[PDB]
């Protein structure tokens, strides 16, 4: 099933949040030099970079606009994916991400 | 009402594109050395980059991700719009643009 933006996160890739989504959590990383960021597993549990999305949406998460504020890493993810510049590790990952991304809005 | 991202298109401002939203046509202008993209109701009648959003959305042009290859304008549109580089002319080009956008998905 369409293996094209199935990448494993380079050597250089830095962490720079996460997503805990329902109750998994998704690694977001970004290689300068090349311009792309990639979704893994893999996260470093001491952040303060984390969003809790979920499919109900109580803390609004999913509104990109309604939460301009506080949501920065989100837009950003949203920016890269639609300008074709992320990647996913695997592609039960990208299955993850693509249903995250069909209940987000701009609103 | 939150008059902020209102602002008149500038001098150096050059047309890239229309949509005809429902049957309004909006022209989106960018000023390369600002950075800044801005919608108003003026446009260039004779353009080859038209695009045709309706509330149904037959053609699927509202789907961001469903027409990756044919609406590269709509993406960036909806990319300046997130990451804060998108202006509008009036209050009501503003409420229009918030309501394409509004009906717009990830998918």
């Amino acid at each position: 099933d369409s293996q094209v933006f199935i990448e494993k996160r380079s050597k250089d890739s830095k962490f720079v949040f996460s997503i805990v989504y329902n109750g998994f959590t998704l690694g977001v990383w970004v290689d300068v030099n090349q311009g792309l960021m990639y979704i893994d597993t893999a996260h470093d549990p001491s952040t303060k970079n984390v969003y809790t999305l979920t499919t109900d949406d109580l803390n609004e998460n999913m509104m990109l606009i309604t939460n301009y504020k506080n949501n920065y890493h989100l837009r950003k993810l949203a920016s890269a994916f639609m300008n074709g510049y992320l990647r996913f590790d695997n592609q039960v990952i990208r299955n993850i991400a693509y249903e995250l991304f069909r209940k987000m809005r701009i609103q």
